[PDB]
């Protein structure tokens, strides 16, 4: 089934706001001290990490698994989206990559998905993030029934 | 005005990261041979240098700066900031601690920074193509706007 629209917002706000706004709209659903510290150390290497290149190259990317068969067409909720996005949170580059695959990523749009999930392995932040807890309250709220 | 998000995380990687955690933040701003070569002679000198004591009385120092009134308050992006790292970058001591005192730094704060300042003077890294460009790099890109 189609992405609940918070969740598809929630991702483009982590790409295209600005730091501030997104952990402001992070703290919405989970204002926990970590997780708030957690979004901004994310959001700050994504911003530094990735050019407007990567950036656009992320949402085509993002576009391809939003309109795919394996997301829309399936009994529940968009299960590639979260089958990528859990690969980027816990650094399991084989998952991501085959999961990638599936949406018919070019390369450009592979190298910007590694640059998130970069992110997520730099500096130790994989052994931190509490992966899935956002995620989870977001796509479990009231506004995505 | 607060530092630009892109210098704190270049420079908490300079300290806390791994030597190709940093070198690869460096390369994404300046992919310049030297400059890649210069900033890992840097980044490996300051792991063996440094202790984690003095690391974390180096972020606790950087923490005063970046919210200090004369980071904060003044009208262009934090300029204690850019003093003290340039007197680091540059070896000038006379211009470091005077600029240390301004934001309140105890002792073991200031030794942690003056071994960084070394670990740029004993490499002969003042008059090398590094952190000037680096930097200016950084705190003008399009993510900081500057």
């Amino acid at each position: 089934m189609e992405i609940c629209p918070a969740v598809k917002r929630d991702v483009d706000l982590f790409l295209t706001g600005t730091p501030d706004e997104y952990v402001e709209q992070v703290a919405q659903y989970k204002a926990l001290p970590v997780v708030l510290e957690n979004a901004r150390i994310l959001k700050n290497c994504v911003d530094a990490k990735m050019t407007e290149e990567d950036k656009e190259n992320a949402l085509s990317l993002l576009d391809k698994i939003y309109t795919s068969p394996l997301c829309v067409k399936m009994a529940e909720t968009c299960p590639i989206f979260y089958d990528v996005f859990f690969a980027v949170a816990n650094g399991n580059e084989l998952l991501l990559d085959l999961s990638l695959t599936k949406v018919n990523a070019t390369e450009p749009e592979r190298t910007a998905m590694k640059k998130i999930q970069d992110c997520y392995v730099e500096n130790g932040l994989i052994s931190r993030v509490l992966d899935g807890l956002v995620m989870t309250t977001i796509s479990s709220s009231k506004d995505c029934m």
